[PDB]
DNA sequence: GCCGCCCTGGAGAATCCCGGTGCCGAGGCCGCTCAATTGGTCGTAGACAGCTCTAGCAACCGCTTAAACGCACGTACGCGCTGTCCCCCGCGTTTTAACCGCCAAGGGGATTACTTCCTAGTCTCCAGGCACGTGTCAGATATATACATCC
């Protein structure tokens, strides 16, 4: 029960100027792992992993995931909004040639 | 005469600076060592020349006709404004699991070296499949001619 409130928009605009400047990732490692392995188990059982392709698999994944964003908040800008919406990312997968 | 209180001076300890010496990152040097270099030989890939036949190109023609263009009207939709409500954001508090550091043994896989043998490259010879051209043949199509019929 403090003042001085925040307004709603300055401090994403913070964490926006934040992670744009770093570059370490973004997802923790050992729910990527579990991911990654229960992820691969329906392929072939008894699978073993390298470190380095558990970490090729995050960094391709986080990078395609941020630039799925971008193009997610260029759908939401054209529409006349600030908020990502579902159809947001289904307009810029559909462009992209993935859901086409 | 005896005892208590205020003012001022020099010596002991803390700190800054400099010199001698030991440790981390990087570069010169040395040793192995295997792949780039050099030299020679030879086969053939490609450059060059030559002839033949077909497509493209610049600039013009003529004719047709459907597409393009201009204009007027009208109305549907993009856009701006307002309300509203709801849902996402910011923040405080509590939980929880990621992260790092640990066993405990065992298998997977990357190398190094070695052996062996099966299979694919290469060469020679041959023949049949593919590409092209043509004679022939059965199905599809159009009309010639004869019979029943309405006015």
């Amino acid at each position: 029960k403090k003042p001085h409130r925040y307004r709603p928009g300055t401090v994403a605009l913070r964490e926006i100027r934040r992670y744009q400047k770093s570059t370490e990732l973004l997802i923790r490692k050992l729910p990527f792992q579990r991911l990654v392995r229960e992820i691969a188990q329906d392929f072939k059982t008894d699978l073993r992993f390298q470190s380095s392709a558990v970490m090729a698999l995050q960094e391709a994944s986080e990078a395609y995931l941020v630039a799925l964003f971008e193009d997610t908040n260029l759908c939401a800008i054209h529409a006349k909004r600030v908020t990502i919406m579902p159809k947001d990312i289904q307009l810029a997968r559909r462009i992209r040639g993935e859901r086409a």
